[PDB]
């Protein structure tokens, strides 16, 4: 089997069904003790939690679900009725993410879409009945952060106050995105320094709040 299958199985056998916190703890334990994986992790996860709680977004888009760690993290803190859409281009990972959400009991709050974000973003308004997004979590291929941000704007999915939160702006880094948002009058940016998941290596999140045209 794959690392991702092994992570899912560990959760199923070491967490309590319907208990998202136990799911996060199980993944963190597995990835610290057994096999590293590119989940956002606890250090950066705590920063994400603080941001989610500050904004209480009604509609969140995540780019890059992977195994669903961040989707569980965010969805567990959403208010009743609030929703998460998460995109994952790898079908095997999309299936892991669905099963992870199912186990966590969060499947009614989250929709996991299998496809490249550049292909799905233009369908959000008509197919998924989206008006604008309250928050976007970027965690997919690092060279897609900038083009997909520009695509979100083109498609009319950003509003004044839409919070972009980007993982991995130090490692692996996303230099074009980071330069762009920090240099743009349409974004107000804040850097949250942290650590790479499960590693004593500096990383960070960037929050970029959209200001309109
Ligand atoms: C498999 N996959 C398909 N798309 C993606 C998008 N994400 C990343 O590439 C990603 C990578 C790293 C990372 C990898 C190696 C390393 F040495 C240090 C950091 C960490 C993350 O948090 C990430 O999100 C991953
Ligand atoms: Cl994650
Ligand atoms: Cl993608
Ligand atoms: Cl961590
Ligand atoms: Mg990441």
């Amino acid at each position: 089997d794959t690392k991702e299958q092994r992570i899912l199985r560990y959760v199923q056998q070491n967490a309590k069904p319907g208990d998202p916190q136990s799911v996060l703890e199980a993944i963190d334990t597995y990835c610290t003790q057994k096999e590293w994986a590119m989940n956002v992790g606890d250090a950066k996860g705590q920063i994400m939690d603080a941001v989610i709680r500050e904004y209480s977004p009604s509609l969140v888009l995540e780019l890059g679900a992977y195994c669903g760690y961040s989707a569980v993290r965010m969805a567990r803190l959403l208010q009743p009725g609030a929703r998460l859409l998460t995109m994952e281009m790898n079908p095997d990972y999309a299936a892991i993410t669905q099963q992870m959400l199912n186990f966590a009991g969060l499947q009614d709050k989250v929709t996991i879409l299998n496809g490249a974000s550049q292909d799905l973003i233009p369908q959000l308004k008509k197919k998924y009945d989206v008006d604008t997004l309250d928050m976007v979590f970027l965690d997919h291929w690092k060279d897609r952060y900038l083009p997909d941000t520009l695509l979100l704007e083109k498609c009319g999915l950003l509003r004044k106050g839409t919070v972009l939160l980007a993982d991995n702006v130090i490692v692996p880094g996303t230099p074009d995105f980071l330069a762009y948002v920090r240099g743009s009058s349409s974004f107000e940016c804040t850097h949250y320094s942290s650590y790479l998941e499960y590693m004593k290596v500096v990383d960070g999140l960037e929050k970029a709040i959209y200001q309109g045209p």
